[PDB]
């Protein structure tokens, strides 16, 4: 565990993280994909051996000894708001189980279903709150990765409001 488990946010490519493991915003078929998934494929391609897993689940594959946790958020183009919300909460619960099983002291995590899978909605708060629900009972240092300057501000404010 971390000595004083924390949440932080950084605005940069998750493929350059300084944590003991990474969460990929995966597709269910283990394909290279686009966005976070493509950056993860270029950095850790060995981790996409048998990485396919259903929506709402997480599957870990090692790249050397570095764990890549493939977490499959729902595509809100295809799911109802209700079913999508349930699957997005479930993907994060499975990430917390994997982070715990691996025994890491830190994890780099993107906001699931906030990009191409958002169904053209702003899901910062919805996705971040499901991340907190899952990860609050873990003792890993969590570092959230984003790319947008105003998202960095909003994520940082949400973290600091609980401290
Ligand atoms: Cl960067
Ligand atoms: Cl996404
Ligand atoms: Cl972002």
């Amino acid at each position: 565990g971390a000595m004083a488990p924390s949440y932080r946010v950084k605005r940069m490519d998750i493929a350059k993280n300084d944590e003991e493991c990474v969460v990929n915003a995966a597709n269910p078929r283990g394909l290279p994909g686009d966005g976070v998934c493509k950056a993860v494929y270029k950095k850790w391609p060995e981790s996409f051996k048998n990485s396919a897993t259903p929506v709402g689940t997480a599957k870990t594959v090692m790249c050397g000894t570095y764990p890549v946790i493939h977490a499959v958020g729902p595509n809100f183009s295809n799911y109802t708001e209700s079913e999508g919300d349930r699957e997005l909460a479930a993907a994060y619960r499975e990430v917390a189980k994997e982070v715990t099983r691996l025994g890491v002291n830190s994890v780099a995590i993107p906001l699931l279903s906030t990009g191409v899978y958002s169904g053209g909605k702003d899901r910062l708060t919805q996705s971040l709150n499901h991340l907190f629900t899952a990860m609050d009972s873990t003792d890993a240092d969590v570092v959230i990765y984003c790319r947008d300057k105003e998202w960095e501000k909003k994520i940082s404010e949400a973290i600091q409001m609980r401290t």
